């Protein structure tokens, strides 16, 4: 059973290339405001395709938890989670069984494990911006976003010290201590939004209109260049857009809508 | 356990990156004739160290079997297993629990399980030179190189339809069926020995002299390049070069020595 997990992780990292491709998205439900996120727990068990889905960015406390991606886009059936503390932004993930946010108003971290209904750690993360200073360009309150790719827990956000740039940290996803930071150059009031496949953080141009992806920050090497991947805005404003592992796919919330992007990544 | 195994593969293979450097060699036994080759299965349980040990490029039919590595330093004790059939070359390997072989004067490969004694599969190689036709450059009937890294059992020799340069196979370790094959335009004649690491041929200048790793072909594109990556030849003439993806270390016969490098990749 462990090194069942143990041996799927090596297989995606054995997997892993640099991104070349973005598909043209899917309409997998028409539901909720303006603003939220939707995602998939990549390291659920078998069975289990359990939705996760959280409505705007302020002041709701409420997850939703549908039973699997069918009824997800087909139902409205679903169970509610009340959250102990209000969430700020779209950058929640689901991993391993807990949800990891960002605390309304704050620079806290919480992870909550969604089984039990409790709070298991609570970290502030260090000199990070919040309170709609270093969101992305779409604003409302994305000042840290957290992720999950091929290597475990990530926190993307921005600090004083580095200009406003955004910067990237693996975190652990138990004692939600930085294990790794890197200072990227790019100011994250300008991207639109940004996600990490195989260590390498992406960051698109912007939220409304003709978006691409167009700076990739390498971590592995610390190394960073500006490219240029389109990808389609179907419904011309992005606010949430993170990577999944486990399907290699984004997820997007757009305008109201919640989509899937298939991937492309390099393979020789 | 099987999941062991199949997590210790991909790990390997996840660690994999290009050649950087080898180490200076250490002299592990003085023993045998000026040609042979001798390794360990990289496949092997735990518990299990063997050196298996194959004197002389010809007339021989009886591989020696070595306790562990430090009862093959410092002694003579050995156990002897009859091959069905003489090997040519010295390009053997042992892979999980089997040895694979060029039988004498032939393109046939045999694979031979070691604690049954049984020949378990015998295949034709398919347009495969024989009989010091595409030997390496050192001679000795090396036509067939049989090679194991991170991704399995691969063949390396040459062919006339490619007009004498080095081919590249992946094989299957049970049915022995040729699944890929790579046409590089090395000329065997010139190859002084060759090793494969993760899924890219290394070719050497020479079989003596001041030895280098010169030409690199990489099979998951089919391209290559020179490069320049120095190695002492301690004893002046090697007649075997092999890896081994389990202990990262390329092991030698280097006439009448056996003889490690450590490996460096990137
Ligand atoms: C919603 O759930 C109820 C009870 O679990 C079930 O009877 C009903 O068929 C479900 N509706 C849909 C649309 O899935
Ligand atoms: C996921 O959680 C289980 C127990 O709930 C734990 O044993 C396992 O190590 C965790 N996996 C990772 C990748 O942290
Ligand atoms: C990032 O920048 C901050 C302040 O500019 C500095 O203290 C820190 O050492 C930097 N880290 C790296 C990895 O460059
Ligand atoms: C992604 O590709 C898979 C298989 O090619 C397909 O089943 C799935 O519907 C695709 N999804 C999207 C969003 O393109
Ligand atoms: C071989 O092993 C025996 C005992 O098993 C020992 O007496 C003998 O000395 C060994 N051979 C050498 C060359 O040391
Ligand atoms: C090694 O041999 C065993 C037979 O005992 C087999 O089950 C296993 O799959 C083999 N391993 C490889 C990598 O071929
Ligand atoms: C290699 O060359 C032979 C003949 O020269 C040809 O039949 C074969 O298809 C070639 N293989 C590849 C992979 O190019
Ligand atoms: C190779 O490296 C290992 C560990 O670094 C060491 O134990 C061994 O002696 C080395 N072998 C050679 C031939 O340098
Ligand atoms: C999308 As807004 C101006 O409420 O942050
Ligand atoms: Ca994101
Ligand atoms: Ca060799
Ligand atoms: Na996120
Ligand atoms: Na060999």
């Amino acid at each position: 059973s462990n090194l069942e997990e143990r041996l799927r992780a090596c297989m995606q990292k054995l997997a892993c290339g640099k991104l070349t491709g973005i598909s043209d998205p899917v309409t997998v439900k028409t539901s909720g405001s303006r603003f939220g996120s939707w995602m998939t727990d990549p390291l659920a068990p078998e069975g289990d395709n359990r939705v996760w889905y959280m409505d705007g960015y302020h002041n709701n406390r409420f997850v939703r938890e549908y039973k699997s991606m069918v009824d997800f886009m087909n139902t409205d059936n679903f169970t509610s989670h009340r959250l102990p503390h209000p969430w700020s932004g779209t950058g929640q993930v689901v991993y391993n069984g807990s949800i990891y946010f960002n605390k309304f108003q704050s620079h806290i971290i919480i992870r909550f494990d969604l089984k039990t209904e409790t709070i298991l750690k609570t970290r502030s993360l260090d000199y990070a911006g919040y309170n709609n200073m270093y969101h992305y360009a779409w604003g409302g309150h994305s000042d840290i976003d957290l992720m999950v790719d091929e290597n475990g827990l990530w926190a993307v956000y921005a600090t004083n010290q580095n200009a406003g740039n955004i910067v990237i940290s693996k975190l652990d996803p138990v004692s939600l201590q930085i294990l790794q930071t890197w200072n990227t150059s790019y100011p994250k009031r300008s991207a639109g939004e940004a996600f990490i496949i195989c260590g390498t953080l992406y960051v698109t141009n912007g939220y409304s209109g003709g978006t691409k992806v167009h700076y990739a920050y390498q971590t592995n090497a610390s190394t960073y260049e500006y490219i240029d991947i389109p990808f389609q805005n179907k419904y011309s404003h992005i606010s949430m857009l993170d990577y999944n592992p486990k399907d290699r796919a984004l997820y997007a919330w757009n305008n109201g809508h919640q989509t899937l992007y298939n991937v492309t990544l390099f393979h020789a």
